[PDB]
């Protein structure tokens, strides 16, 4: 009964360690269900929890088992039950573009070549493919050289989705996890299902998800589906027959954090999931710092205010908003380019003022130590982009009325009470740099949402019908209230710089 | 004998060539490397700021009328301009007039003497309280008055007040002065920000400002080169300016779609804009491509080289002045950092030698990296995070290697010199597909058809609208090129394979 649930993206390894090895785990997730519920989220998307070679989980070796680092199948079933009991759905990261090169299917294809049932699961050859783009090779025990295609590299051989066996195997994976209680799927690398290069075959990849959608919805009509199509082009995003993450809006906001004429209409993708950061990007807070060249601590409050304003927008626009774990406390982080790469935007969630306490994950500390990184005291406290006592923690923000955490909790709690946002259509009313205004309307409620992201210039509009102000936000003073004020059709309303309002019919 | 679209080489003096041994690239060093520049096929050099300034990059100026001492003397500069001129190379000065250093004597006087200072009107200053207002800063003078001032880029970069006619007169005077030194044109820093109370405020007002600036400069020197740095990927914003600007839209589009995209040329077109693939504020293009493909291994260098080469080919044949950032021609690597260093790693010592060391090699970064505790890439030892000894990335290793990026670029630039249609011609789009970029260049003296297929997989084809002769073929996948002529007739069909380019002549 909620068309546009709020999604929380969790990296299990960095959330909560329930047994002391420093690694976030599945029982750890269950132990933080109260925090999730109070945050106001409707669903969790987990980064991959299948058995996999690498820490991030995107190179899978068993689709039907749980990564041992995270726990057991029993743990997973229990956690799904706990989240459900708390009104929270579970979205599974489905990684079917490729497997690990350590997947038993692939190992068998390498060993037994054309005699292997899995030879046709992949894109393989015994003919020399040296020098060809994205082709790799292994030598099996018989000394034979086996060539295979792998867009993402030698350790991620591509699956052959022209094989009906592979399609049946995808159906079995879907069936299996639906039987465990999973509520939907986030489909990894949805851009690349087909294509002989990075930007080849988006039409064929989109077409693939017609059969996939039909199958999943046949088994579970209310299933959540979202594809990761890593493109900022609205045409590419709109091609897909399933919802996708709206990278266009995300990039637009990052490029124009003080607004831009036409921002909403120009980056609109119907039914898309709205977000500001994820496990593949610089953290949004850090991006804003870089944008403003404001890297010092006296600029934190300045940055917080701009961040909050764009969260407000994706929480009120039509579509499902996605919060990346820790985004709600302003978690910082930049991708690196060696000797570590995406670890620093996937760091331990900061529960504690001091950076340490019960359940605190710290798996990164050994990673950073072995890599020789001491910047940010990373090799001792585990985080390049967080320090003890710096205000970035759940503990420090929890009872602070001006924290980003409590703003987000406030808006998400507000959101639950308004069917026009949860289920409604949308009609853009204004789409200017300093005046974003849109109606949300379901059969039960009609709202007008307005926001001025410009730090300098006010704007105004005339009411089209009688409405009541039910929310006011002042991002510059960082205060908000729900005092009701009536307005009449024909009345002019001024929207000051960095304010937002919601009016109700 | 005019060239409307000269090839520009962007030089960071500190990182090019050290002529006196302190490890700091200097102006005499530039003169000593004039043969390399001429032979590369460069028509003009744009120098990062060489005025007296606080920081290593030069963008916080304390004297518009003197040369930074790290780089040399005014006499050095005059001789260097002479040397480049004698070699057919023009000189473009980085003109930084949005702001000065807070250590500029004008600003110091304004703070100290307030409304009695001749320079009070030069800045955006006030004795009224501005606490809490964004981009407002203050200093307290010797009389204990708190002086407030606007500084978009920060407290140490107070904005000049361009609504003041005194500041307009000062700008005229700076321009006149450097013109009298033989400077051939100006790259205008932060042209997006001349006006505006915030980062994205006042672009129209800033564009309007350059009408009077252009009119004044051209009145003094009709053939002056002008290009504004407007840091925006929006073609409408870029096209608003009455002077040429760097085409950030095309650069971002190529970086986002390095295997082509429908409408690439037309959707990112900015008339008279300067074309480029990297600069001193961006990740190096070679490194960008590595990240894009997740190909950071040395076994992938060849693969990356080929892609880099085809986009250089494009910006060397499209209408506009192409700009090469120093070391781009050997595929120099580099990522911006976010602490303890920032843009230093994309502004590292030019790699002249296979070994990393040799006469004139700059190494000013070695101390920077040592003091910041950076040992990655052995940087505290050889001064480069993003270069190693004997790794193939140097002028020495590439200069006589037939398949090097340097030899390809040098080849195309010297080819370019012989074709008036590129140097001076108009442009007419013929095809604008992901796997078929094709456009005419035509001057009164020559007509060309340029064709490129950046798609690594899918061929395409077109039909000739008139008889033309193929005068260049480039195979990027095999990394070979040739100028053996082949005639073609109107109505004849031509197939453009993946990763190939052609130039046909009427
Ligand atoms: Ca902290
Ligand atoms: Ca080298
Ligand atoms: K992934
Ligand atoms: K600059
Ligand atoms: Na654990
Ligand atoms: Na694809
Ligand atoms: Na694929
Ligand atoms: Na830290
Ligand atoms: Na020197
Ligand atoms: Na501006
Ligand atoms: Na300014
Ligand atoms: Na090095």
């Amino acid at each position: 009964e909620v068309k546009y649930p709020v999604v929380y993206e969790i990296f299990i390894r960095s959330l909560y360690d329930s047994d002391g090895d420093g690694v976030g785990d599945i029982n750890g997730v269950s132990q933080k269900v109260d925090y999730l519920r109070k945050l106001g989220i409707d669903a969790v998307w987990f980064m991959p929890f299948n058995e996999a070679v690498s820490y991030h989980g995107y190179d899978i070796t068993d689709y039907y088992n749980v990564e041992k680092d995270y726990g057991t199948m029993e743990d997973l079933e229990n956690m799904i039950q706990v989240l459900h009991e708390n009104g929270i759905k579970v979205i599974m990261d489905l990684v079917i573009n490729h497997t690990s090169d350590e997947h038993p299917w692939f190992k068998d294809a390498v060993e037994n070549t054309t005699s292997s049932p899995y030879w046709d699961y992949y894109i393989m050859s015994l003919e020399d493919h040296s020098g060809q783009d994205h082709w790799h090779w292994k030598i099996n025990s018989k000394g034979q050289k086996v060539w295979y295609f792998g867009l993402f590299g030698y350790n991620m051989p591509d699956l052959n989705h022209d094989s009906q066996k592979v399609r049946e195997e995808v159906k079995k994976i879907v069936d299996f996890w639906i039987s465990k209680g999973v509520d939907g799927f986030r489909i990894d690398a949805a851009k690349h299902i087909y294509g002989w290069s990075w930007d080849d075959g988006i039409q064929e990849s989109a077409e693939y998800f017609e059969w996939f959608r039909d199958y999943v919805l046949s088994k579970k009509p209310d299933a959540i589906l979202v594809g990761e199509v890593f493109s900022g082009n609205t045409y590419d995003l709109s091609l897909y027959p399933i919802p996708v993450f709206n990278f266009a809006l995300m990039y637009s906001i990052r490029n124009y954090p003080e607004g831009q004429d036409g921002m909403i209409e120009n980056n609109w993708v119907e039914e898309s999931f709205l977000f500001l950061e994820n496990h593949d990007l610089h953290r949004f807070f850090s991006h804003l710092q870089e944008h403003y060249k404001k890297f010092s601590e006296s600029d934190y409050e300045f940055i917080k205010k701009r961040a909050a304003l764009w969260y407000f927008l994706i929480f009120t626009l039509k579509g499902s908003p996605v919060i990346y774990y820790g985004g709600e406390i302003g978690t910082r982080g930049f991708k690196w380019h060696g000797p570590v790469y995406d670890e620093p935007v996937r760091e331990p969630m900061q529960w504690y003022a001091s950076g340490t306490g019960e359940g605190q994950t710290f798996w990164t500390k050994e990673v950073y130590k072995n890599a020789g990184i001491t910047f940010g005291n990373a090799d001792v406290d585990g985080c390049i982009y967080d320090d003890p006592y710096d205000g970035f923690s759940v503990e420090e923000q929890e009872n602070d009325p001006k924290s980003l955490l409590n703003f987000i909790r406030f808006i998400l709690n507000f959101r639950k009470d308004h069917d026009a946002i949860l289920n409604g259509d949308q009609t853009i009313f204004r789409d200017w740099k300093n005046l974003i205004a849109f109606y949300r309307e379901s059969s039960n409620e009609k709202l007008l949402v307005v926001l001025n992201p410009d730090p300098v210039w006010q704007n105004s509009f005339t009411f089209e019908e009688n409405m009541t102000m039910i929310l006011e936000v002042d991002f510059e003073n960082f205060i908000w209230n729900e005092s009701n004020v009536s307005f009449s059709a024909g009345e002019s309303f001024t929207v000051d710089p960095m304010k937002a309002y919601i009016f109700k019919k």
